[PDB]
């Protein structure tokens, strides 16, 4: 059993003019391909260390596992979080939760934009579900540290703010990218992930 | 007394084809300009917090101070570490120290390349001087964490591996950028910084 | 501007048998005294560094400033959070908020206990108020990182889980210390801090 | 694969008066026992997670694996680094290396003392061997982060500066513990570890 690079669920150019085809093609076919590959290498190294009881080797592998494993986790969610069919606002129970927990949809967007723009260096902004509290929650995570693994929050919507996610098109102006990405958020998918959290 | 953006000591296109003019112009006129400005804002906020004894506010300012202050420190060194007159190998006492501490110049390049490529997320690779030990030392630093402030090592040569340092030209292939940058290292400047360490 | 060691609101033995007198005496007159003395020294070095535009020195001083500054913040709150007259349950709107946000007083105790017992190495567990969400929130902080300065949450109740907070009495058994400290929680103070957070 | 708590090379009181019997007994039979028990439990969860390709669980387990795994690594070395027959100075090639790399035995002691006293929060000071540079090197590590797993340096001599390593005897005065522990350094073991690092 090995991890595999999921195909992108749309054409490389499908999110233009919000995120261009050169970015989507590099982001998926180079960056994500490399996370999956490095993750499988690291998992096998870890299995050997575990079989040997080599704790030094397990701990030495931790940064590569978190970075590439987190990369695999985060980008697998990210591709489904975007869509040419996206944009606009969610409906039904996700919308009501957003209004209840953040005041309004636009207040929510301000909070997730602020968490995303606020990342210094590489990282991600997330809308998550706090299972213990039974409500929504915003967090930012450094580098590829994944949401559920490092906070327990269930990921609903992630925004990649590594410079490779935007730089070719938006250069240093990360806020321009955040403004554009709202046009391609796949609220159908974020709703699916939210409803899976509730029972 | 305020910090100021140092002019680049050469034309934006001067390091082509190793680092292109679009990168140098954004890197200096957008990214470094923003570090200096945010650093001065943060220093003034810190002075007010200090005058008030507001320790919460001092600690809340720490990430912006380290990121933008480190950014100012690191990029101020970086521009002088590059030159259209660069490339090749150092001479005299710096060369002898490199051979003594790392075996050879090429062994040194391998070690600094490995530290630079090994940064996961944003960061820097450094050749530094360990004043206590009286010899050279390689370290990598995360995000804009500056060498001397976080390790005590005196900076001689830094390699920026934030994606903005290379992505427009080299895309995901960070090793291609590291290979190119050796052609523009200003060994005259690294020698000046080294000789200043010795007395 | 000159921070001072606050007088304790009771004598060192007032929280016995739950926290013994020797711990309280060492905790206040040695550990907290050192946070204050070290904070003042570090603040003076920061004034000198700001005056000189020495950003390296500012950043080098950060770990000591957060550790001792955070120590001053945290322990100043901690003393007021405990009382010989404490224990039992809170009343009124705080009790209502606890039932609403954590399900019950007992479940809140389990959650703050688990966050405090869960710190690996030195740190703190906090009950805090989230100003933006208008509700209570539990978080853990590493070392002396203070809650408001690093998370924006307003501190209501803190539990020190540095080993010096419990070791002389409870040795390695941090869960016995957590069980005992509920007997001396100054809910009157936590209620004051909570009511201050609302208009 | 089943890690075990190593028997101590001496009885719990053998390092008195420098480290008293109660500390040694708690340190080995409670703290180290817990690192081993927690490491084994965490390793079993990692085997389950690897078998399922559950990367979230792998990453969630990392803090416990490094803390308890690192605890196992560090404390297993620590016990062998101390002896009732210890103290004094090393001989031969280790003494030569110490004089060469740190100037003198006394200056080496000051440097390892300063690194150990300098840890804010929990951690370790290490004398290590740098395989690539072919010389000795001092470093500090936070919490239980182990030296070789996080730095590649080979451990020669470790000093535990978690508060449980000294508090019952020395209370807050970590410098008195550092002065006392030189009396029980097992230089025969440190010499064996050093000679193993060379061909
Ligand atoms: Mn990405
Ligand atoms: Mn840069
Ligand atoms: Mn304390
Ligand atoms: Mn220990």
């Amino acid at each position: 059993m090995k991890h595999s690079l999921p195909d992108l669920p749309y054409d490389y150019g499908a999110l233009e003019p919000h995120i261009n085809a050169q970015i989507m093609q590099l982001h998926h076919s180079k960056h994500h391909a490399a996370y999956v590959n490095n993750l499988n290498v690291t998992e096998e190294k870890y299995q050997e260390a575990l079989a040997k009881g080599d704790v030094t080797a397990q701990i030495a592998l931790q940064p590569a596992l978190k970075f590439n494993g987190g990369g695999h986790i985060n980008h697998s969610i990210f591709w489904t979080n975007l869509s040419p069919n996206g944009g606009g606002e969610p409906k039904g129970e996700l919308l009501e939760a957003i209004k209840r927990d953040f005041g309004s949809f636009d207040k929510f967007k301000e909070k997730l934009t602020a968490a995303s723009v606020g990342v210094q260096g590489s990282g991600w902004g997330w809308l998550g579900f706090n299972k213990e509290r039974g409500h929504l929650q915003i967090a930012a995570c450094p580098n590829q540290d994944p949401l559920q693994g490092t906070t327990g929050l269930i990921p609903l919507l992630g925004i990649d703010v590594f410079e490779h996610a935007y730089y070719l098109q938006y250069k240093n102006v990360r806020p321009d990218y955040l403004k554009a990405i709202w046009n391609v958020i796949n609220w159908e998918n974020v709703t699916e992930r939210y409803m899976a959290c509730k029972k």
